């Protein structure tokens, strides 16, 4: 309660002061209360604050909760991990100009999805527990959280407001599953190759609402090479060490899975281009080290 009055308190610095509105945004020198500030900046700038009566002191409260709700004893799956895939969704949105496409309800259930989908956890290596588990386990998270007394976000929007706003978070936090992705892009890059992608159909809306939940959640990937490669440090950290091969893998991963994304995001919108940008750089530098 001591870390809610302080971050109650402070002034909310401009999204241009914090840089949130880069691509190439980097985390490592904030502290806690500076990212949850980042957060607020997010919420407000997109308007979120203002079209559903957010109360200030129940953001903020929101916000610790979740930050609370994942594991400083994670190396890549924690809250900054969370924090930084809705930086990116934030700045796919302004930067990457994908704001206008989409409605407020769209955009806010973006925004929690993409701080909510990991919450609590554990490290890829223990996958104990008792089709997406984990993912549905984050959304269980998710709501147990907005749903605690003080936490409420979401208190301003109507019964069908809040009915639908919740569809698309559960829908957006269990679209980071890449099993799902993996299933479900091969329809997206069909529609956008044949030139008939239209977001006014609700199956295609929905379906690159969890693109771009992809997008984000990989974005790590995308950024410049100091700053990937630190990532890809605790990335390494979680999946060995449970708390020369590597460079390889990441080219591998990087043609698999996130090359084709960030291409076909740059065709919908292509102020989106940093991304596939950052990607192949970051592919460029990681087979370099991987002919040794
Ligand atoms: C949400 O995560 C759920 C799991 C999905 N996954 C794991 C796969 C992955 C690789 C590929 C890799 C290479 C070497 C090792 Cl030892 C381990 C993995 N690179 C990563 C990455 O790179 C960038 F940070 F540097 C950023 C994110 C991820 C990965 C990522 O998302
Ligand atoms: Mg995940
Ligand atoms: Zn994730």
């Amino acid at each position: 309660t001591r870390e809610l009055q302080s971050l109650a308190a402070a002034v909310v610095p401009s999204a241009q002061t914090l840089k949130i509105t880069d691509f190439s945004f980097s985390d490592f020198e904030l502290s806690d209360l500076e990212t949850a500030l980042c957060t607020i900046r997010m919420f407000t700038d997109l308007n979120l604050v203002q079209n559903f009566q957010m109360k200030h002191e129940v953001l903020c409260r929101w916000i610790l909760s979740v930050k609370k709700n994942y594991r400083k004893n994670v190396a890549y799956h924690n809250w900054r991990h969370a924090f930084n895939t809705a930086q990116c969704m934030f700045a796919a949105l302004k930067a990457g100009k994908i704001q206008n496409k989409l409605t407020d309800l769209e955009i806010l259930a973006l925004l929690i999805a993409a701080l909510s989908h990991d919450l609590d956890h554990r490290g890829v290596n223990n996958s104990y527990i008792q089709h997406s588990i984990m993912e549905h386990h984050h959304f269980d998270q998710c709501l147990m959280i907005l749903n605690s007394p003080g936490n409420q976000i979401l208190s301003g929007l109507s019964i069908e407001e809040y009915k639908t706003t919740l569809k698309i978070i559960k829908q957006a936090i269990l679209a980071t599953d890449l099993a799902l992705y993996i299933k479900r892009r091969g329809e997206f890059f069909e529609l956008i190759r044949k030139n008939q992608f239209n977001l006014e159909d609700p199956h295609q809306k929905e379906l690159f609402l969890a693109m771009l939940m992809t997008a984000c959640d990989l974005s790590a990937i995308t950024k410049p090479w100091p700053i990937q490669q630190r990532i890809a440090e605790l990335v390494a950290t979680e999946f060995f060490d449970q708390g020369n091969k590597i460079p390889s893998m990441q080219v591998g991963f990087i043609d698999a899975i996130c090359l084709q994304l960030y291409e076909a995001l740059t065709h919908v919108s292509e102020d989106c281009f940093p991304l596939l940008d950052g990607c192949r750089k970051n592919r460029q530098k990681w087979q370099a080290l991987a002919e040794q």
